[PDB]
């Protein structure tokens, strides 16, 4: 369980995040919460929520990074509270 | 928690209600600035709020003092959801 949430904390935390989720029977999403600047330094903040339970938020330079930020995240959470 | 418990906040006074919250599981209610962008004339700022090793959905607002409240209403509204 702790082991699987550490596995890809590194490589791939949307994809362990999202097995977490898989493995309990629900959801792991990726809120948008908002996008800033101009074509040349667009930014971005998403935040996970998981189970109904929402993440730290957290900022990044494309959608893709801040996916995988948010994930990263959570998981650190979520890897402390087991 | 019951149907009811703590709807009397919203709309009224969230922020009050998240510090009464907090205190009652023993933290403090914290909100936490996680952006802020746009011109000095024209700021945009991102709040989410905490309370103790809970987080609650971020929100965008054009002040300091609307992301506090914006935030403190949607921490109400994720822990009203727990009501049943």
């Amino acid at each position: 369980a702790i082991g699987e949430l550490v596995r890809y904390l590194n490589t791939n935390p949307v994809g362990g995040l999202l097995e977490y989720a898989r493995s309990h029977g629900f959801a792991a999403e990726f809120k948008l919460v908002d996008q800033s600047g101009p074509p040349h330094e667009p930014k971005f903040v998403y935040q996970a929520k998981v189970g109904g339970r929402w993440f730290p938020a957290v900022c990044a330079h494309s959608k893709k990074q801040g996916k995988q930020e948010a994930a990263d995240a959570a998981l650190r959470v979520l890897i402390g509270e087991n």
